[PDB]
């Protein structure tokens, strides 16, 4: 087999290490870890070599992009050139790009029939009351975003809280913002990791006592999870819908049923690997092996 | 005929006025001018009405997006919902979005065989000298960008100037940056306006005495233009390649031949209309008439 | 008399016009309106001439700074050099600088015994409940700030609203934030204009029906005002405390008495002049005449 | 003795550790390390207790501020309240604030007779050529700043390089910018640390081969230094001029003589302590002991 695999990321942390690791072990591939910001290239004379620290990169059979949530325009541009050069990517540029846009993504999932929590979109709404009644929620979650980031979620328990929050962010200096209703659940969401056509690993993220969130560490506490065949199907469908080869789908257990809340094109590996003991980084190299062409 | 056409833009300026104007005249259409930021809607239960100042919008047969270069994530999200609701757009969401990304666009044009000036892409290159020799240029233009904007172009006449400039912007607080070679020309570029499958109008933009630029007004001076059949074909091909129904293509007259430098999905109307005396806003309403379905 | 007065501001709008106007009329002074951003100078060899569009400025007997709320670091640097060159300023650099910092200013006023509304300061408080009980308010105003700007005020009517708002902004991407209690009043505040040791003019700013604010135009409606001798004294004391020669003091009429809410070192002239019919721009030139040394 | 000393900083890193360390050792003081962002307090009813994680802070005899270069408005506001409460600060709020403003500081040093390199100040100069000839330098250093930060320095060796750089940053999206001439020296500057009325420690910072800088690590390499009595006097005078109790003065060895280039109100301790083996953190606690009042 023996591939030259590149890993597009900004440094050596567990996930990037765990595949330098699993690609050198598994069918003895060669691996170079490249900062996308240090690539530079002629986007003109179509294709052309990619340059890195004064030398020309040597042609990778595959590229594993792991692009930051703040470097996504240049990151995917570099990714694109590798694709143009022949490298197989897990998660392709177009799909990664789209994925960062939570709005376009939520829309896409919704159109494709995937059960989400009822969700409003807004920026400078002009009539907060009408916005709150739309969506329905007497208590709901407001999620600030700003461009393509996320900079806060907050629970609004009463009508007035939801009003004061929206009116606050309305001062466009916060820009785009999302409304969806809160849950039964209990600060607990299931995170599935999809690689290709299967859910490779899954954990429960539980919130702390003080309010909810649940986030990785906003007071988070991980534990191994018991996914229903229904939840497994959905998390795969979300990834398929998104055109992601590797993805983190987050699911909320509502009375009505499982609801997708978020999809990630660069899920972290540490918490989910350490929690379950599963070789995820290996299932990704294995996926590359089944699809890249040497 | 009689359509309800919406115009997605942030205010009443010549271009937005000139089509409220041309749609009310031409086959007596009804027009509402909407700020995208004031739309708010359920992106979930697939489709769902768009809300605006407390009321529900009434279904537009067509939407004319004219989205700002700084509102492009929410703008195209709102655009998308109109599309999902049945409205025909001139310039669709996906195509508009992509267009803002100058990097993805330059790449796309290049791949599709369109003659551009030789162009390097870079962010934090690590070896400026190698970057400068790549691209070739002893004198070249450095174009700062930052995310998806543009915040400066500058001519670097010597090797050292090109060095000092790159090293300056390299401090990532400027982020993504473009290198391409300077011209014969003479601070003068041809701007074509494409509507559908034809170039509807064209002007020459001439720079002032002090250095170049040429920009609309960075010292700009407009005058009617004599486009060659070759230049006309290209400006149409660029728009086709970009999937833009309406576009501003800017062309540089180089010795080698015409070179596309830029493509815009919301070209201004004033300078080009006043200069030529052509009813552009009408050719766009006319285009809508040939393609929207009532 | 005949002075050379410079006006440090970024353009010709009512206030800047109304003193080019009043300085050319009143004792026939000469006036140049300079953009601070276009000044450039040697801050070293102590003093040294200030340069502007390739020429050296000619020595102004006085400088009227009218520096933007976003240009205040360079603005006051240029201001400083004029001071170093001999020019008398109304509002000096140090005082202007300090004034932009609403936190340092509120603190200073408070220390100097000036009645303010009870006010909490916070950034990432860690225990919102304790913050809300401090300050007291069951209903209070949260005022987002971010560095030195202001980007929103909002009323929180219930405990929960005040909670959700603080928790929202707590995501430091909003940075520094202010809590103070809401009023009787009724979206109405008195704005005094101080020039030297007297209140030169005063208006009432009344809010619209929908909630409060009251702002110039956040639904604002101006009308001539009846200031009590007590309110007049305070607005003068605030300016004195702040070391401002010209200032806009905003006062809230509370049961307890008049409360300073805000102090401005570049108050607008239009609304207050048109409302009252008073020649404010002239009272400022007159002040310059009494204090600048030719 | 036994003082309660607070350390205002955002975390445990060498310098903050090395004084928790030296204050618990030296005359057995009690130390609490507080994040300024987590303080919250009533700036009104003059003074009032400072709150931290739901509890009231207990009165510190002294406060050691170590405020970030990006938190300086809120940081110094919290600092100010400690001062208002009786705590002795090394480096007081006003002096710290001013210090962040490199422009006001360079100006102040210059006015007070301290030899600096010849330095131009500019933002959007309008005539770069005149700016370059002012300052004199055929080769000079351009230092981007933006508000109050620093985001780049660069050497411009030729006239054209200096032109292209200024014209680049001129696009105000870089904001305020500094010109000063380059050196003999050789990417090497002397860094003195002043505590009170003496230079407590000093190192040489040497640049790498590729161009200059010299920065801590922009390729930096530290080594113990041999300060002349002249250089020692200056570094003390700079700190005195700046009203800093603790300061990092950086000096360039020019033919003409020693030139101050920079003054810091929160110098790092690690590089300078490890290089020289001097107990700096102790000389600061000792200073506090001589001046704080229990
Ligand atoms: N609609 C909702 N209902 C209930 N809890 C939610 C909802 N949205 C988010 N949360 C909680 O808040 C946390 C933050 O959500 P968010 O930032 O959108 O996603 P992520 O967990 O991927 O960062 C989630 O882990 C979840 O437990
Ligand atoms: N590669 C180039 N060679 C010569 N001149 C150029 C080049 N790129 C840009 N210019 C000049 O600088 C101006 C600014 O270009 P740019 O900002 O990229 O496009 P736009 O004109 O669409 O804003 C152009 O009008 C053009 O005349
Ligand atoms: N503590 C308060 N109590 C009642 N109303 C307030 C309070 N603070 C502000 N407001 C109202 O909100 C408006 C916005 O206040 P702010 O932005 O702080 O000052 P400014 O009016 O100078 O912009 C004010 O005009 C005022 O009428
Ligand atoms: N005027 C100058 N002449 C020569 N070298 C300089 C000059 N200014 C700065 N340098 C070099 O560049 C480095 C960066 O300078 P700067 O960022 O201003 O200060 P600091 O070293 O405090 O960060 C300095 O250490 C110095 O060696
Ligand atoms: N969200 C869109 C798709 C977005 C895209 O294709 O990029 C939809 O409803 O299909
Ligand atoms: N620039 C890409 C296309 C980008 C896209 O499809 O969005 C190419 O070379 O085809
Ligand atoms: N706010 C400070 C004064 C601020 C200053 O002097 O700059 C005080 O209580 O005196
Ligand atoms: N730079 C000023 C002093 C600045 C200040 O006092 O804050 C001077 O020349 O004195």
């Amino acid at each position: 087999s023996h591939m030259k695999i590149a890993i597009l990321s900004r440094d050596g942390t567990l996930y990037s290490c765990k595949r330098l690791r699993e690609a050198a072990i598994q069918r003895g591939h060669l691996v170079e870890i490249l900062d996308p910001l240090s690539c530079y290239m002629n986007i003109n004379p179509a294709a052309s070599s990619i340059h890195y620290k004064g030398r020309k990169l040597p042609h990778f059979d595959a590229v594993i992009p792991r692009i930051g949530t703040a470097i996504t325009f240049y990151g995917t541009a570099a990714l694109r050139q590798f694709e143009m050069l022949g490298s197989y990517p897990l998660n392709e540029s177009v799909a990664i790009a789209r994925a960062r846009d939570k709005l376009r993504s939520m829309q896409l999932l919704a159109r494709q029939g995937i059960d989400l929590p009822v969700t409003g979109i807004a920026h400078s709404p002009d009539d907060t009351s009408d916005l709150i009644d739309m969506v329905g929620g007497a208590p709901l979650v407001v999620k600030l975003v700003e461009g393509t980031q996320g900079i806060g979620v907050v629970l609004a328990e009463t009508r007035q809280a939801a009003e004061s929050v929206i009116d606050a962010f309305r001062g466009l200096n916060a820009h785009i913002l999302v409304q969806e209703y809160i849950k039964e659940a209990q600060g607990c969401d299931i995170r599935c990791l999809v690689v290709g056509d299967e859910v490779v690993a899954a954990i429960e993220r539980r919130a702390k006592e003080g309010d909810f969130r649940s986030n990785l560490h906003r007071g988070g506490a991980a534990s191994v999870a018991s996914i229903t065949p229904q939840e497994r199907e959905i998390a795969i469908k979300a990834a398929r819908t998104m055109a992601l080869d590797v993805a983190g789908v987050d699911i909320l257990r509502a009375n009505r049923g499982p609801l997708v809340m978020e999809v990630n094109a660069s899920p972290g590996l540490e918490g989910i690997e350490k929690t379950t003991g599963i070789d995820i980084a290996g299932k990704m190299i294995r996926w590359i092996e089944r699809h890249a062409t040497t």
